[PDB]
């Protein structure tokens, strides 16, 4: 069992009401499914990540991460989103992240390609 | 099978001297096997990740992600690094990523706990 | 005068207590003094940046940026903050940012210079 | 003097063919003006920003970043973009930068304001 298995496993909102719904492997696997609230999306995307499985005892959170392309069956934005963060335990569980979304481009756009931006996930909302 | 899938499968190396194994599967799946030339890590790491199977036909690039959690047999970095880029096929093929490295922190620290940069990824060197 | 030189010009905090004291000019300069709550810092930093002194009249934020070297006459970490972000006015204002931190360090070293972070400043506590 | 205020001093160029004409100050001031090849812009935007005035001697980098707000005369793009990075001398000098580059947006597009990248500026081309 990875320390924080239980703990990440569930379903988490954000900030813009997004849907992050993930199974925690002992081995440190997420595998789970992302709705987007805003953007280019509908419905359930395919997502996979990692976590550290065994953190240290200090107090420090559990660092993790995540990337969902943005291609199901309904639409495809050309884009990725990966989500770097940590998982802060207690009664006000979260996910701190910083993501980071890039889309295709041609050579003479790449400059433009990608955007910076910051999620918080809760297991209320 | 996915639009780039034999382009993306196989050995790439960034400028740092890393090498990042990865095979993509058509259903827009990316697996495979970690090595940093830097920082807290030793032998191989797991990666998961994502990329756009069906990408644009007007000279885009191809968006894919990717994560590694710095646990292994050998040593665990409490961190999780996250790429974000765009694969680009022709003679001299690229992955351009930008990547988001988060370690567990206190709260008091966690203004602190995420590095940015960039890697560039060749099947040279 | 600049649309925001006046909701812009005075005393911002932020979530970690650090203090941001700035005038707007009319001509898009933004002069003025940062304290940090946190970090190798003590006492004031001289900070200077720009501002769009004609924004959109749709309701967009006024886009803002501003550089701390973090030297002064008791400390120097070797290092600089930039932060980027957009000024929202009415009764609760607020400047939201993402930053970038770079420090010093030799070529070997230069993957692992720059964290990145958000910081949300309001005119209250 | 600062100790590279002679280095850092003059015409910079990046990889996109923007020029950055800039004169470092004793104080660890930054003040000219840049031209982006590409974008949203024209001509030449006032930038201010900040330098370490007194680095490391243990080869460290010297520490800087600095703003432009892209409005002047020609256009105005309601948008900032900030650069941190490091000054590194010698017979090949370079500014190793990265960037963020916020659009001013309504509240619901916020998620959206703000690209990230990196810029490496050199005496010639």
């Amino acid at each position: 069992m990875g320390r924080d298995e239980a703990g990440i496993t569930g379903t988490w909102y954000n900030q813009l009401g997004s849907t992050f719904i993930v199974t925690a492997g002992a081995d440190g696997a997420l595998t789970g499914t992302y709705e987007s609230a805003v953007g280019n999306a509908e419905s359930r995307y395919v997502l996979t990540g990692r976590y550290d499985s065994a953190p240290a005892t200090d107090g420090s959170g559990t660092a993790l991460g995540w990337t969902v392309a943005w291609k199901n069956n309904y639409r495809n934005a050309h884009s990725a989103t990966t989500w770097s963060g940590q998982y802060v335990g207690g009664a006000q569980a979260r996910i701190n992240t910083q993501w980071l979304l890039t889309e295709g481009t041609t050579e003479a756009n790449a400059w433009a390609s990608t955007l910076v931006g910051h999620d918080t996930f809760t297991k209320v909302k």
